[PDB]
């Protein structure tokens, strides 16, 4: 829609899409993440990262230290734009944002900070 | 069958097992692992790699750090008491050891040192 | 000891003992639940619920209908006398109730909630 | 623009343009590399790396046996005047490098140092 993107976490350990685009007009952008799959969040938990492309790697190391307790994520780790929470089989969950937040020009990464997922799990977004 | 056992890494992140029983009377063991999955070694690579419960982190740690290329294990890491390579989708491979190597009594982890499964692909091995 | 039992729940989906003894002078009596296991809370997850033998059927019934963010238990349930939360590998939780609930004659049953393993996780438990 | 140019490395693996001409009067000249395909740096990344006619082969050979750890290129290779790095789906890269290091007359070639990619995925790059 306007503003809004839906976005789906499967079994299959996929985004079903890796480009979000948030446009400039946009006071602020909604993620809504679902999960379709039939896996518990321990086995295929999913969540939604945005951050710089440089920070990346970081948020995701350090995710995975945190731990299944903290949603994988480090407890107000600065480098993340914005996120939801952990989500399993049939959950689902939504996050908005200020698009203030976001500089145009910069590069920018969504994924799954679910150990092991980032591999296949990410994906650009741009603020067009 | 006897002295010997067949594992299993999926695409869903996971071992078909985790617990697997060395006979005192074997003198050597067979591990034979397999990769019924479809994705690549790159995204869902699997090894199995054996040592004591003290050092896992410790090898799991030091093989994210020699990357790809080293099968994500550190070259000649003392810790590591028999491992395989790292195979990918349809691919196989298998590794046999000195049953003497294990020291009864003690307690032995089997991992695989792909950046992140050790979250979910792990178990123990015993001496019995 | 006296008054407290150490009770382990492992991945084999088996408690460590089918049968606990509660003697009467005592005034309350402890469980101490452990998960020796390697299996996450999701898949092999175990608790420790105490009712008459009459109503296991209904609260497992009922606690598999609860889901897991319920510990795999319909929240006040009326029919259960104590239980410790539900624990994954690692875990551990302990639980105090006093012997006075219990009356001498009747017959107890202590089990798992964990869809499936009421099957196999189940034991006596005996006032003397 | 002037003093840029803005290439793209798809999954069909191929650049979008197989020829670059730099103007004299620029100080520097910045290269943008976009990755707008599907596959990950694992199966389908892309570098762009930039070289004399004549050395081209020794680059490719040697970047080839460097691994994708080394984003394919021999470390401190002489012989390259500039690269970016290895690319993967929705990532990107630039770099800018001096006019200056380019002696009109002699001829330039840049290419994907990702194994098996040169065989398509190059180009001439012209100062006029
Ligand atoms: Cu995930
Ligand atoms: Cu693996
Ligand atoms: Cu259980
Ligand atoms: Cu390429």
């Amino acid at each position: 829609a306007e503003c809004s993107v839906d976005i789906q976490g499967n079994d299959q350990m996929q985004f079903n899409t890796n480009a979000i685009t948030v446009d400039k007009s946009c006071k602020q952008f909604t993620v809504n993440l679902s999960h379709p799959g039939n896996l518990p969040k321990c086995v295929m938990g999913h969540n939604w990262v945005l951050s710089t492309a440089a920070d990346m790697q970081g948020v995701v190391t350090d995710g995975m230290a945190s731990g299944l307790d903290k949603d994988y994520l480090k407890p107000d780790d600065s480098r993340v734009i914005a996120h939801t929470k952990l989500i399993g089989s049939g959950e689902k969950d939504s996050v908005t944002f200020d698009v203030s937040k976001l500089k145009e020009g910069e590069q920018y990464m969504f994924f799954c900070t679910f150990p092991g997922h980032s591999a296949l799990m990410k994906g650009t977004l741009t603020l067009k």
